[PDB]
């Protein structure tokens, strides 16, 4: 039993469009998204001198609302499926679930999203969530919902990375996290690499955090930040099938759907199909 | 008599920052802005395939709310000072005053903001408000609040412009609107160009509308679309006092302040001084 929860924010990516993702879908595919529960962003007082931690307090308050409702959904025995909204929302969701169940995570994205104020070149919190869930970054953000890291570095697999800066690379090496590059899917194949996932990540309870930027921008144009050379539809849905079969999927996130840059709902249809397979795997 | 109304939107400029303009002013200058009335964005179904008129219905509903409030304000005898927020809010403000009084517009800006869906190179409705106020562009946006154009092209003066794409310049030329370019203020002098304005505009009802990008970026970095080589502080304030002395100011707009691009709160201090003068001119 799944519950759909839309988050209408873009204060992580700080680029116009992805905050319209949830409302856009309610109208594009009502039969799928019509009853989704929408979370109300409450703007919080900020310090705009801080350009390496933009909208810290608001992103944090929103992730707290996310975590609380997601935790209530897990306690009721439902699978929360979060429709964003930029990737920062994951900070909330992963925090609301980890309280009730220690989880692994398949982080499907073109970026590691493991930046810190010291490594970020943008100050965007859409590219810091994983690091913060591993106890790296701002302490108030790390302490969302409950104090302390929310994931074990060993229970994380970053799937489909294509771009990684040196300063973020140093945060990555310090955690020993496993990163499947998209060049791995290109050279070895999606099935061999999915087998590698079965080999490495072994906890049964699994969270799936999807960044729409993992796709090839020709298939998923509607993302505030496109990274060229990404996954196809087939590879993505093979990954989803493998995940739902070889694990117990606790929750999921589909993030960074920017309807403004989309071309005829192609990306919106990608998200529709992802949610529809999640609803009846 | 005054009423300060902030509009937390950026769906005209489609760049993140100006929607938090009013916010950053309630925080940074509370004794000036903390009792400001606010207008939020009620998101609306869009045609994200129409990329020359981005967020049409949302920006239109925002401006309709602005229009009702501004009309009620002028009706009550208040001079609405509308803080923002990108420039599209002007569309809703002017209309509100135009239902009661035939008024002129002192359009202080670095751009003419007279674009139309066929001339725009961005689809950003913040560069189309003046045109639509004279009846140019999308019909539904022209018909905001009440049907038909809201301004007589003869009763308008663009002031301080320096960047006009050719296809916007064509619209401007066919309308015959008077354009005081910044270099005009320089060659003749602020006093002389202001005397020219006195001579040209004779309507006894003026609405000022400021785009913070009219200022020089080195004086006001806090803007979404910076335009280089702009106005001074005393130049703008000379113009302000001229306007309040020689006409009856019916309403005013200060738009496109971006707290994310600002540096050490300079631009917010500029907005503070401008608003404080407009409250006791």
């Amino acid at each position: 039993k799944n519950v759909l929860i839309g988050v209408q924010t873009n204060l992580g990516v700080n680029k116009t469009g992805t905050e319209f993702g949830p409302d856009d879908l309610i109208q594009a595919y009502p039969d799928t998204f019509d009853e989704m529960e929408l979370i109300s962003v409450e703007r919080q007082k900020e310090d705009f001198n801080d350009k390496k931690l933009k909208f810290k307090n608001t992103v944090l308050d929103t992730c707290e609302k996310i975590a609380k409702r997601v935790n209530e959904a897990v306690i009721d025995g439902y699978r929360p499926i979060l429709v964003g909204g930029d990737h920062s929302i994951s900070l909330g969701s992963v925090s609301g679930v980890s309280l009730e169940k220690e989880i692994g995570v398949l982080w499907i994205s073109a970026h590691g999203d493991m930046n810190t104020p010291e490594s970020t070149l943008t100050g965007n919190i859409h590219g810091m969530p994983l690091a913060l869930l591993q106890g790296l970054g701002d302490r108030e953000l790390v302490n969302c919902f409950y104090e302390g890291a929310k994931l074990d570095s060993r229970n994380i697999v970053i799937f489909g990375a294509r771009e990684i800066e040196v300063e973020e690379r140093k945060i990555i090496e310090k955690t020993g996290v496993k990163i499947v590059y998209y060049d791995d899917i290109l050279r070895k194949g999606i099935d061999n690499v999915l087998d590698e996932v079965k080999d490495y990540l072994k906890i049964d309870n699994l969270h799936i955090s999807i960044d729409m930027n993992v796709f090839d921008p020709e298939i998923a144009p509607g993302v505030s930040v496109p990274v060229r050379r990404g996954m196809s539809y087939d590879e993505m849905f093979k990954s989803l099938k493998f995940a739902f079969k070889n694990y117990s999927v606790t929750s999921a996130d589909i993030t960074e759907f920017n309807p403004l840059n989309d071309i005829n709902g192609k990306t919106a249809e990608l998200v529709n199909g992802i949610v529809q397979y999640m609803m009846n795997p």
